[PDB]
RNA sequence: AUUGAAGCAAGCUGUCCCUGAUGGUCGUCAUCUACCUGCCUGGAGUCAUCCGCGGCAUUUAGCCGC
């Protein structure tokens, strides 16, 4: 049985879940620069707040996927490429999955002299003398970054084509609360007051201002294309394998990435789809004895790259 | 049921779908270097501002209708003329139908040697002086390619008359929404600040300010200029087969391709029609069966040309 | 403003990738209190039978219960 049938009778697949404070009523939204919280006039007049952004959700998916401590991939996803930078001590200085681009590090591809770089040059010289073959730069990525593919990349460097070439993000998800309403909150630093003077050396006592929000309902949005996979048609198992990955990754972080800031500890009540209609999602621990099974698939296919994890060692 | 029968009077037909993201309230415009602030004083006195232009809109009408990996029309498609370049190693990089210049390219029509320039000459060397019939110059552009027909070209060389011959558009579209609010948002480099603040390396922290839209309603307009069709009057099933694709290619870019940038999806709610009100437009599942009917009794016709397939020589 | 196309500046280039969060004790004392007349004179009144004409009758073809 496979559900990747069902998926691609369908144009896109979306996600909903509803979620709420464990303790209390109140929570910390994400706090951009020069604007503090993010909200806005919703349609219907009612107040809205971005709760956390798209582009940091994708590094939490990421961060749930992945063992910065082991350096290597959770049980399941235990054999997927990764490249890893190392430091001229031969010591883990970063790898893609924690870096941000995962392929446009300053780290990765740079310094003195990088295969990465060599490895680029020859694969996407299909693109840099003709027209953009998406299959061809989607595997491409396959072999090397299999992270990549699902939240794209921008090589805007000189030598790879300017920059012309690009892979937009195969899924999006973002959080969401509406008719929200403030609470203020501030405090005070409050120790030796006339013992310690000049509030500027660290002494004294300074006040400060806090505000939190509270709303009736928290949404999370997953919106997974699921025609920009079958655009890239690169092989049905592969397409198997890249949506039990997604499904995987967001059913984790469900569980375990529930509690975005000190202040923001939320519980997911249910999730639900809203496209396709009446499909059922599978359990998170009939994913994790699938999915190994699916990547041996996909390495008997030889669409990996050899070896998987490829090392490169880093100086400025 | 037959269109131009019905309509048989009026001069155009203005359409209008609209349409809403799919998850959330925000969306985010196109960026002009040139022209600056895209938002700009309306007469009913409140904001308004061009989701999409023509231009662009014209570009993603053409995209619809073909398969850049298979390098084919779809099933209902398949039959209509294309015009392929090869390349130097003999597989064919780029076609008229994805590119919107078409005819007057640096590709065709201009290069070291120029066979397609002489099959324009030939006929040139018919129309000469005097007003140009737009007849034969329509039949001209469906012997080479109809989409040229239904979205316009002209030819800029001073052999080709320097431009004194020009078809104008057939289909005009352009997307707009109504009292918008604006909105903002940002984010930063956030990994490895430390080693080093300086920005030009891309090590240290940048801030990035950004900002998207809301607006209670997003709408499509597109009109048709009938009279122009039937103007052209090249057989009665010709001119069902041109309405059929043009409305062909509105029933796909209202069920594909709404999502102008990866940012923000999009899906209508309604589509309607305005000038000749009463009629009801036809169904995809049913203009999907009507169509192949049509290519293959145009075909009997053969007004076409009858290579249905066309190769021309590219250099540099 | 019209017979012999202003329905006529018409084809003209801006794209995707980015995590802003770790922790700050606004807290202690304070008396609101005392005196004062609401009240006062004033007509709502007056006469008008619960019987039943229902049912039987489309009914003046004709009567009959509680």
């Amino acid at each position: 049985m496979k559900l990747e049938p069902l998926l691609s009778d369908v144009p896109r697949l979306l996600m909903e879940a509803d979620l709420v404070p464990v303790q209390g009523t109140r929570f910390q939204p994400t706090g951009f620069p020069d604007l503090g919280a993010a909200h806005y006039e919703g349609p219907d007049g009612r107040p809205m707040l971005l709760v956390e952004s798209a582009q940091s959700m994708a590094n939490r998916l990421e961060t749930v996927c992945w063992d910065k401590d082991a350096d290597d991939w959770v049980v399941p996803l235990r054999g997927l490429p990764v490249v890893k930078v190392l430091d001229k001590a031969g010591k883990p200085l970063t790898n893609s999955v924690l870096e941000a681009h995962r392929l446009n590090s300053p780290y990765i591809l740079e310094g003195k002299d990088k295969t990465l770089f060599d490895l680029l040059k020859q694969e996407l010289a299909h693109m840099e003398e003709g027209p953009v073959d998406i299959r061809k730069l989607a595997e491409t990525l396959l072999k090397v970054d299999a992270n990549a593919v699902l939240h794209g990349v921008f090589l805007a460097k000189k030598e790879l084509a300017g920059g012309r070439l690009r892979l937009p993000r195969a899924l999006s998800a973002f959080i969401e609360a509406e008719d929200v309403r403030v609470a203020s909150s501030g405090g005070v630093k409050n120790d030796h007051v006339n013992p310690s003077g000049d509030t500027s050396r660290g002494f004294g006592n300074v006040p400060f201002a806090r505000d939190e929000y509270v709303s009736p309902r928290i949404k999370a949005y997953f919106n997974l294309d699921l025609a920009q996979i079958r655009a890239f048609g690169l092989g049905e198992q592969v397409d198997r394998l890249l949506i039990a990955l997604a499904l995987y990754k967001v059913r984790r972080f469900l569980v375990h990435g529930l509690r975005l800031r000190t202040a923001c500890d939320l519980d997911c009540q249910a999730l639900r789809v809203t496209r396709p209609e009446g499909w059922e999602v599978p359990e998170l621990s009939e994913l994790e004895a699938a999915l190994p099974g699916l990547i041996e698939a996909v390495a008997g296919e030889g669409r990996f790259a050899q070896p998987a994890v490829t090392i490169v060692t880093y100086e400025k």
